[PDB]
């Protein structure tokens, strides 16, 4: 029962089932901030989450928007899906994207603006990111931007973070608890 | 000495001779089940295993070929190497391996018709499988399919398995002891 | 406070930062072993580490350089920067790359002059490699093969070091401690 909470893995590493049961013991109303991507929208199959939660669609700058909603002081705590996308939205919104020095600069920006907004808060957080420093060295310079970007951005979560836990095949280990 | 144990790794992270340990601990004469793939064969050269084990060769219906060879009946223990190797068998055998969803279901009813087994079965299992998640998302999607599917077979193991390790450069980490 | 201490992890886990700390921890002069890579040398910005710390700039045969330039004996403490760029030094200095059998024999002559060293070495040693298997499968043989032999000589020293670490954004797993 943390005021922070940083929930990562790898692909299929069952990181989402997992942090929103953490959230689901933050209370009964949970905001589910989902930082996913003219005149119509096409939607790809959302996940079957409970009916008590209020979903907050934000894909960029996100303590912003988190913040000027107030949804803050009307539910129990805050699962954040996710620090990936976050990034993959930071990093494809720049003019260059095998330019490494703005989109680190953004991402910084929107991660402690995020530290912020949890150290403010008056509900917990939850955040779900993933791990993709540990494969072989990819060739292409955008990729490799994005993976150290993500990684630096783990890095401060987990430092914030008053829990944090790397999940294997559904299982999590602890990295952090106080 | 647990019933079922999962052990998992990366490249080159010794699960397989940690698995091949536990196993030696199940007894001294040990069913080594292995998934590998006109007239005649080559082979690579085998691993240098125990005299007494004996070694069935079983690259898809994993479960259904050690029910049927009776073999659980003679031997004091399991060793199932790879998952691996079974999720891209049964990747490979479809029509279009860009396809996702026979791929996926067509595994998944491999590990679970295996899950029942070992439920089964007299004697325990060790069983191999890796770690493909941490890495970059990798364009192809075959690679992509694949990646996830053996991430969703290592989930189901894992949690039917009694004990599970990770395998970080030779040394396991526990993830889950009874 | 071990003899050997092996520190790995992925792509800005924090890897460096953490096994810094422990050679800080070894004492005020630390040996800081680079191996990284006609008339002039550019350079890209070194790290800011303690201004008493040596550094010895040597891309391969380690343990033969560390040996002859006497410093073990004039220092607190040895951290070594990195047995990723060993690899990599040791794998392009090969006539064909793609070839595995060279390479890897190199590497472990490599690998087991470095254990013999900090066995007799009169004081300890903090050495930082990368965790680069849990990734998709690349397809490159050039890149297999370097990602097997970075796997091998990490487990060859994790068998040999007394404390093991595995970072997780920037905090470390215990995988070995005495």
């Amino acid at each position: 029962g943390s005021h922070m909470t940083l929930v990562l893995g790898g692909i299929r590493s069952g990181k989402s089932q997992y942090a929103e049961q953490i959230a689901a013991g933050f209370g009964k109303k949970i905001l589910y901030v989902a930082t996913a991507e003219m005149e119509y929208r096409v939607r790809k199959h959302q996940e079957r989450r409970p009916k008590s939660w209020l979903t907050l669609e934000c894909p960029r700058h996100v303590a912003s928007a988190v913040g000027e909603s107030g949804l803050l002081d009307q539910v129990d705590g805050v699962i954040l899906e996710c620090v990936t996308l976050l990034s993959s939205n930071t990093l494809y919104a720049q003019k260059d994207p095998t330019d490494y020095e703005p989109f680190q600069e953004a991402l910084i920006e929107e991660i402690e603006a995020l530290k912020k907004l949890i150290r403010q808060s008056p509900v917990p957080w939850v955040l779900v990111s993933s791990e993709t420093g540990m494969g072989i060295s990819q060739s292409d310079a955008e990729t490799r931007h994005y993976c150290d970007g993500l990684g630096i951005a783990n890095q401060l979560l987990a430092k914030s973070a008053d829990e944090v836990y790397f999940m294997v095949a559904g299982l999590p280990l602890t990295v952090k608890k106080g």
